[PDB]
């Protein structure tokens, strides 16, 4: 067998397990108690707080911990709607900018809001020659109560990278000219979950208020975390969830101390690594992308990730076979090696991502997603594409 | 060194910690997936709900997992507040009834609830001569905007248990009188978190439309679980987060397979022994209280978890020493053996009626499964030698 759906989650690391499993057995006590068992605990939670923080070039006091990359995503929305209401009680509606290709995590909260009559949001499409929103058609959805832009930095399905330091750089200008006409500042949040571990995710050279960190993308548990710049001083958050004044109260409940101690060792691994894992990932997955126009021919292949000029992870390789029989499931179900997906996950028709992208339907049915990972060699990709080649000649017959 | 806080929190049984470092490495696949690491996801996620269900007399169709038992209070009373938005959208605000000594995942939402003028609330006071929020107050509290009654089933501090089946009774009977008024019924959730492997749970017996799940009040990890009687079908639930189907979209997010694992795991041990485990603990902290009232004499001790007639979990003591010196924290301070908790004094204490002079010097002790007589007398010894040096 050959994995590569390493965007609907990856294998633990053994380092990662190790902490985790050592955190089981030593550190086991309540983090707020002054004996060894939770005193250990509470040193696990600071260190991996750190690592985060480094991982993602912060600082700890802007980072809390959560249950995953689902809490964290809702989490930012829902503190945004709160904020806009703690200011007015002192029916206008928060305003929302966004992709039309974020996770269900972002795309299902907004939606939600716009069918609640909450809030509004714009969803902005992307340009189907470079495969990003445009940061001009973001501008020009602002709106005297726009509070939050809201852009993944990686999509899942395509990989593309979307412009994430231009939005910001251009939503701080604005907000110069908004804070002087007596308009709040509009705030900046990344879903960096397909990033992490691919490329270098830096907040400083990002710009971003708020970024959203899920563990089980870079080896890491299935925990998560929420960066927000200046967190308390510069950058507001009101909290979901109430109770015994964990995470400074922005995210109470006992902490998960082995959860964190394998979130922060996957940060570890990250930040000592990065650069390794980008080079691997991306000779590999070219190496994938060369030897399928090879087996299959250049001219039966769409690389439906490839978008003239426009960056995207190194591991992801989103392509699809022409052939009217050869729609995307279809194919995987007679691989006898391979193992990827269609798109996301938890959407196991087309993709409606692709589609927002502007595929086809001919090709968007036949679109098969291969993300690779640490261990992903050359050899298997050999592998993989013999069972490609034997699937569809299956199918042709 | 002796552990006499598993109210707090309890280590990991060893079989427990296997299921979950098997399913780090075995099962790591997206259970929304289908293939090898994958299907071993789902599988195990499958059978740990049923554990659950079979832990609290339930069906696993009526389980959902969650982060913990602060995800879990809050996602009842979010629901209530939610549910009633809804059917008003087809300034009347939601009530809510609970008691005096909630843990703060209960408390503190139903503050802030209060504080922004979402909902009412009434926190009705424990009688001090039984320690138990009476029945009678708790429907004496009724108003037509009634959504939600929230009491714990057994309270951390004092041990004590609530009479949860008798009032999910008289909900019942009154939502018959209420339904027939054109008034809504009223659902009631109970907060298990300290009864569940210290004393049997089922839900029929408790009557309860909602129940939270804490893992690490029993044994287990640090996640939890809701039930929700009769879940979509019969009790309405709105969730909190928003995202990609999973837990039936009542609670969506990638699931944390080995959380889970383990989560099951423990429920297993409970089913299996949780009727051991109560008199073991019983037994120890019985044996407890007899020393320390031996040790110290018995107008020395005052056994505040100790109220006549009322039931309180097996494993509990909480007590003070009546001298000046004593406060709780100092007491626990001098002690190289014992470790335990105080839980300022204790605001439950003080709900409790416990007087401010016997409530500062109150200690919470909290025995486990393996927790021996012969623990005790160290711990008592270590007590003795404790006051002793306090008072020069
Ligand atoms: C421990 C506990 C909880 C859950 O709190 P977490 O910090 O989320 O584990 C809830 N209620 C009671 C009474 C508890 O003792
Ligand atoms: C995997 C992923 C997440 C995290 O969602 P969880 O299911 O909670 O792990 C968030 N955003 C994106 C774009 C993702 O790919």
């Amino acid at each position: 067998k050959v994995y590569m759906d390493y965007n609907a989650t990856t294998p633990l690391e053994p380092e990662v397990i190790q902490a985790m499993t050592k955190a089981m057995w030593e550190a086991w006590g309540n983090p707020s108690s002054p004996y060894s068992a939770g005193r250990k605990a509470k040193d696990i939670i600071n260190a991996a707080r750190e690592s985060l923080a480094k991982m993602i070039g912060g600082k700890p006091q802007d980072i809390i911990f959560t249950s995953g990359g689902t809490e964290s995503n809702n989490l930012v929305i829902h503190s945004v709607v709160k904020h806009f209401h703690a200011n007015q009680t002192s029916g206008a509606k928060p305003h929302f900018i966004t992709s039309s290709v974020e996770h269900d995590s972002i795309r299902l909260p907004l939606e939600h809001l716009v069918e609640e009559q909450v809030a509004a949001v714009t969803f902005v499409p992307v340009s189907k020659v470079s495969g990003q929103t445009e940061v001009d058609d973001i501008l020009a959805a602002v709106r005297p109560t726009t509070r939050l832009v809201t852009i993944m930095l990686a999509n899942n399905e395509t990989g593309i990278v979307m412009p994430v330091p231009e939005i910001s750089q251009r939503i701080k200008a604005l907000n110069q000219e908004r804070v002087a006409a007596g308009l709040p500042p509009i705030l900046v949040h990344t879903d960096a979950a397909q990033a992490l571990g691919k490329q270098r995710v830096d907040v400083e050279d990002l710009g971003v208020d708020f970024l959203t960190i899920v563990g089980h993308k870079f080896y890491g548990p299935r925990i998560g975390a929420l960066y927000i710049r200046g967190l308390g001083e510069f950058t507001p958050l009101y909290p979901m969830l109430f109770g015994g004044g964990q995470e400074r109260n922005f995210r109470p409940g006992t902490e998960n101390t082995p959860m964190i101690a394998g979130l922060g060792k996957a940060a570890e691994l990250v930040t000592q690594n990065c650069e390794a894992y980008e080079a691997h990932m991306r000779d590999v997955r070219d190496y994938l992308e060369e030897r399928l126009e090879a087996e299959f021919g250049q001219k039966r292949i769409h690389l439906n990730s490839q978008f003239p000029g426009t960056q995207r992870l190194p591991n992801t390789c989103n392509f699809s076979i022409r052939g009217p029989r050869l729609q995307g499931h279809v194919v995987l179900a007679q691989c006898r090696v391979l193992m990827a997906s269609v798109g996301a996950a938890c959407h196991s028709q087309p993709s409606p991502v692709l589609l927002s992208y502007g595929v086809p339907f001919d090709v968007a049915r036949n679109a098969l997603r291969l993300s690779v990972g640490r261990s992903t060699t050359r050899a298997e990709v050999d592998l993989v594409v013999q069972d490609l080649k034997q699937a569809v000649a299956q199918l042709e017959d």
